[PDB]
């Protein structure tokens, strides 16, 4: 669909079966989530936000909706403001930027 | 225009005279960009994200010149990382997400 700015473009996401809200973020290159269980092991990365960088768990191949489409790619856990979907999937869904 | 994101959504931008290089950031609810002199008056702030909080200097009504259009709105100047155009300017040139 077409989404507007007027608002935050928050939509809703599925991860293991489980409803979530997220942004879908232009500004962010990878895809951060909040503390939630996810299945394989995890590797380490620092990313580098607003605020200054943080450490996060890097969790590869996971299958998430994001507004219907599906996409399996990387996700990260720690601790962030909000449920953020990254260019890394945005690309996955077909997402682009019109004006 | 469409901007696919394989990569970060750069675009020039002309503030306050200066150019300037900045990211199309729909995760961002307003524009934030680094230090520079900016006409008016201005008051404190703290926004918030990946890192934690910084403290910018909000000024509202600056005009801003990107991708052709003239938009106008709150600037936010402080010590961000990356210069960001957010919603607030983003709606102004008539910027969607589309899938
Ligand atoms: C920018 C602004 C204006 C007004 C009020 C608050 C804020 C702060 N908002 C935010 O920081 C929002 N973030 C955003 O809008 C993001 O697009 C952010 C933009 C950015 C890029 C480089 C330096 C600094 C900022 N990008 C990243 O944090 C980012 C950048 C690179 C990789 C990566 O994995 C991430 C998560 C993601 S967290 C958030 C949804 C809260």
């Amino acid at each position: 669909p077409q989404i507007t700015l007027w608002k935050r473009p928050l939509v809703t996401i599925k991860i293991g079966g489980q409803l979530k809200e997220a942004l879908l973020d232009t500004g962010a290159d990878d895809t951060v989530i909040e503390e939630m269980s996810l299945p394989g092991r995890w590797k380490p990365k620092m990313i580098g936000g607003i605020g200054g960088f943080i450490k996060v768990r890097q969790y590869d191949q996971i299958i998430i909706e994001i507004c219907g489409h599906k996409a399996i790619g990387t996700v990260l856990v720690g601790p962030t403001p909000f449920n953020v979907i990254g260019r890394n999937l945005l690309t996955q869904i077909g997402c682009t930027l019109n004006f």
